[PDB]
């Protein structure tokens, strides 16, 4: 049993072991180990037809990997990452792969790199995409390391990614040097809160506004899902609408609780790009609609005393529910464009040379987050890498303008009519900000070097200037 | 030679004034700075006054009467770091150790771990105010321990800005370690947002109105005689009148348009997305801070991005009050919303925060100084464990009495294509916040459907999945 396995997986909760049986479904041997043995043991006796080899202790798997040993870590994100790497230092030999597929983050990883790095060892921390079923099937892969290793590595993750359906490439590609990979998942995870919180107040609008029913909620997306937005979150917003509530009458849509799920690792984008700098509203207005949303106890308590518009709709249905497709798209474009703003910003200060379009191709399956017009993204970058925002590129400059109008309406209508849209108002102001050529900056400037003689900047001279306010 | 009774670190801005305020009360004062030709160049210019010249870190301390009381505003983080390290081996058990600079509150509450038992006295506060504060009595937000509080708070109330409803100083205790720097930088996190909406109102009335500065600087008079009256909008229309002194035209049109920061505004944010508080308008004027210094695109972007150009044809004066409404509106939702962020923190450390004291100290030698504060006091004398102010009564009332004119200004604003962003943050967190059902009920459907992360639901307790399949 010696060195017999081509690849190696630690972690037998549902994730790893999945990856395990997707990797030994593409022709390989694979060992598997966990910390809790019957573990391990209860996914041999289920899989004992695959090629699987069973491992009780380090010390036998790290002893049955073939050399250079590739050996894929999931296990829980944090603490326990460090301490099974800690546990597979002494084993282990130079030249050795481990590779990270946990939602780490990217700091971790760019601190356990470099440790490694002195050991010997290489290190990839990689993004999987697409839940456990992904894993088994199919995931969007965002690797990051030292490049020769993970040449070693790209096969297996080539032939166990996802396929695109439009080109059946590989939903994985290399993402730059120590974390670079983890930092595109989190990404990832950002613009997918977007997305999320996007739909939200859709759906928001056509049922509180428009007064619409679940069955033409439902219409309207799958219809909506037939042109450009074309998405699997629009796919599944329109499955979930269908089903019936399994505890009593009607819709288990109307019966969940609107109280969001806990942060969590969904803050991490947003604090990211108020480290470097990066305007990045939409994401971080998504994340707060989450956070207010677990104020429920104290929403209860204000939907009670505090005064709103009781407006009653009296407007064409079917001009504003293409208005607010129009806003829909309008405002992902927004999120998108900040999102890859901050990767661009990110590749600076990292060194990393993101490749910017291929981070949109394998996106396009095995995650959430898939949708046709990501394609747009790739070609927008295809005609200018060094592109600094999706806004400035030929499609995107035509959607928005055709599209600007309607924003601006769907804005109108919903602050009139009391109806709560963070990530609308926000994409809209996000628009104006970034193509308004001077911005009232300029005032709270003066204001800081008078209370605090701050220091400003002329508009006229170069240099640094201090206004004597006394 | 131990003469002096109080010793400032960085003679800088803050610190230079800092000394001076200590000395206007009677005190001689120890004056060290690391490029002593500052040192000599505020004693030189002071002579008249009782200032003691040092040079090396070891003269100043030795320079100061037992026990001495030593007061840094220097530069945070490594600056700060460095700062200190040189300086507690040279003191002695009973020394009292004061960081008065923006300091990351992590940073504070690990120094006063680690200074705890070494017998030295320290304390971690905030002080608002500026220059013109720190040199006639500013806003102070001292944390640490009790005891080590209790030393410096007579002198810290003699500095201190007196509030003038009532000349009670504008320094409490504020609790625990890092308790004051944490206060302080919700008071920067506020003030970002005062700006934002201050500048933002700047751009309507210049944009939409076309009004020129000396008409601007005319509303904003006319506002700080409303319940509006704030140091930020009085130094507003202070700015707008000054002259560039390089040219003809006004100053406040030839600073260009690019936001430095210095951390503080950044650090409220975090620690909302740290403790799950809901922040959206001061990390919005963050934001906006941000896209200010993409002047290079913004300016490529401006020649390639179509947008409304349409006039504005209604009623100026009408528009104008619109304005003013939606101004003391979003003000009040910044307030709730740190205010909120507070009440959390407080939990998350065990500090137990006075929410009460916190206006109260904030009413003078503070940025955020403005009339309506003592209504937050009222609000919180009338319920300590009020969980956010717009569920207080005089608040209720404003919101229903200015909403609708908030909607109007919003509205107009988009249409014309003049970017508001905390303008729209304002309207959509009031909404949010008194919705009894938010679509949240769509998102935890999707998080169940593809990643079947459970959900509760409306009707019975417990934790269910749905099989969707
Ligand atoms: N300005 C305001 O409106 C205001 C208001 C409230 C609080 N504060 C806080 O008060 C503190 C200082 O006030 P400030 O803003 O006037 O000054 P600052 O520019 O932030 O800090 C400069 C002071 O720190 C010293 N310093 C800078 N870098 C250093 C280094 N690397 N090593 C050792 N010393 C260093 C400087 O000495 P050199 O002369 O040698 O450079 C100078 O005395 C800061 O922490 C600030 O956040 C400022
Ligand atoms: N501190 C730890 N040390 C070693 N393995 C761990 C540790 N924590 C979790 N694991 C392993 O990671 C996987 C669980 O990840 P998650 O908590 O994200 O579901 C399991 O296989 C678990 O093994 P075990 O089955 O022995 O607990
Ligand atoms: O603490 C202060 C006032 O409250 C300082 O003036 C501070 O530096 C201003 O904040 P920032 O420079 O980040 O805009």
């Amino acid at each position: 049993h010696m060195a017999q396995a081509n690849f190696g997986v630690v972690g037998m909760a549902v994730m790893g072991k999945n990856l395990a049986l997707n990797v030994e479904s593409r022709g390989y041997t694979v060992a598997i180990y966990n910390r809790t043995t019957s573990k391990t043991e209860e996914v041999f006796k289920e899989h004992q037809d695959k090629n699987l080899v069973f491992t009780k202790t380090l010390e036998e798997f790290v002893g049955s990997l073939e050399k250079p040993r590739r050996i894929m870590l999931m296990v829980q994100a944090g603490a326990a990452t460090d301490a099974t790497i800690k546990s597979l230092l002494p084993l282990l030999d130079i030249g050795d792969i481990l590779i990270d597929g946990g939602n780490t983050h990217f700091p971790d990883t760019m601190r356990r790199n470099a440790e490694l790095a002195d050991s010997g060892i290489n290190f990839i921390g990689t993004g999987v995409s697409g839940g456990e079923k992904g894993a088994l099937l199919g995931p969007s892969m965002m690797p990051g390391g030292q490049k020769e290793a993970y040449d070693l590595v790209a096969p297996i993750f080539e032939q166990i990614a996802a396929k695109a359906p439009q080109d059946g490439k590989p939903c994985v590609a290399y993402m730059g040097a120590n974390g670079a990979g983890h930092y595109v998942k989190m990404v990832h995870n950002g613009i997918e809160y977007g997305d999320m919180q996007l739909i939200a107040e859709s759906y928001d609008l056509l049922k509180r506004i428009l007064g619409l029913s679940n069955a033409e909620i439902q219409a309207i997306f799958e219809e909506w899902n037939e042109g450009e937005l074309d998405s699997y979150l629009i796919e599944i917003t329109k499955e979930v609408l269908k089903r019936k509530d399994d505890e009593g009458e009607g819709y288990i849509v109307d019966k969940i609780l609107d109280k969001a799920g806990n942060k969590g690792t969904g803050k991490w984008t947003s604090e990211s790009a108020l480290d470097l700098g990066v305007p990045l509203p939409l994401i971080t207005e998504s994340v707060f609609a989450r956070y207010i949303s677990t104020y429920k106890d104290e929403r209860v308590k204000a939907s009670k005393v505090l005064s709103g518009p009781a407006l009653d709709f009296s407007g064409d249905k079917k001009e504003v529910i293409e208005k607010i497709r129009k806003a829909l798209y309008f405002s992902k474009i927004m999120s998108y464009a900040q999102g890859f703003a901050q990767l661009r910003k990110a590749s600076e200060e990292f060194d990393w040379d993101l490749p910017y379009g291929t981070i949109a191709q394998i996106w396009r399956a095995g995650c959430i987050i898939r949708a046709e017009f990501l394609q747009n993204i790739t070609d927008a970058f295809d005609k200018d890498s060094e592109l600094e925002n999706l806004l400035l590129d030929d499609y995107f400059v035509d959607i928005t303008k055709r599209y600007q109008e309607a924003v601006r309406d769907v804005v109108s209508l919903a602050v009139q009519a009391g109806t709560p849209i963070p990530t609308f108002t926000s994409a809209i102001s996000y628009y104006d900000s970034y193509r308004s050529e001077n911005l009232p900056a300029n005032l709270i400037q003066a204001q800081r070097d008078y209370f605090g003689a701050h220091t400003y900047e002329r508009t006229d001279k170069a240099g640094i200037f201090h206004y004597d306010w006394y």
